[PDB]
């Protein structure tokens, strides 16, 4: 996250970190004591050397680490430059049990609408500068839901958001979401509820005519519920 703010340590105890070889990749939301919920674009890499790592504030410091049992991308996923259905879900080769540190976040209603003006936060461990290096330590950033008529304006995503994606504002040009940080939760309103899984990050990360999106969670609870196998 660039212009982001430090959490205070374990305030956000569902995140994770998606690494290969110990180095941190993308963020995920633990939805479930088996379960990590990121984007589908973590994947495209090497299986064997990912690992899921849970509890962390700090991100050189050893948390709970997981292999990876099961990655589930979804069915209709499809990549870059036709960015569809970014989600995947990876099982991990063990059971959490809710602690202080480390607890599921739960999934929202699948009738839930994340409407234009909704304040919420994201929070990850990526850039914090262009070209920079990865956060050492686990920041927030706060993010309004924009109109998505208006974030497919000519002039920004042109057309090319579907209902699925919540695209999202910073409250400065200088704020935004970096790369590591994509797949990590969306969180909305007091309640801190799920909300979306962030997409690809822009390479040049402030982009101000590339507002940041999220796929909304709502639209894919369904298959997150047949896939975990909790209805």
């Amino acid at each position: 996250i660039i212009g982001g703010r430090e959490v205070i340590p374990h305030s956000r105890p569902y995140m994770a970190s998606l690494q290969r070889n110990g180095s941190h990749l993308c963020g995920g939301v633990l939805v479930h004591p088996k379960w990590v919920l990121t984007a589908a674009h973590c994947l495209a890499q090497r299986m064997a050397q990912l690992r899921l790592v849970l509890g962390l504030h700090t991100l050189d410091s050893p948390g709970l680490t997981f292999h990876i049992k099961a990655a589930i991308q979804h069915p209709r996923y499809k990549p870059v430059p036709a960015l569809e259905n970014d989600l995947a879900l990876l099982q991990l080769d063990g059971k959490v049990k809710p602690s202080r540190t480390i607890r599921p976040l739960a999934l929202p209603s699948k009738r839930q609408v994340v409407a234009a003006g909704t304040r919420c936060s994201m929070a990850g461990w990526g850039l914090t500068h262009q070209g920079g290096r990865l956060s050492r330590v686990l920041r927030e950033l706060d993010l309004q839901v924009l109109d998505t008529r208006m974030c497919n304006n000519s002039r920004f995503w042109n057309g090319s958001l579907s209902p699925s994606m919540v695209c999202l504002a910073a409250d400065s040009k200088d704020q935004a979401p970096c790369k590591g940080d994509s797949g990590g939760p969306l969180v909305c309103g007091k309640g801190r509820v799920l909300a979306g899984v962030l997409s690809f990050s822009s390479r040049v990360c402030t982009d101000i005519f590339k507002p940041p999106v999220a796929t909304a969670v709502a639209p894919y609870v369904s298959w997150i519920r047949k896939v975990t196998g909790r209805s």
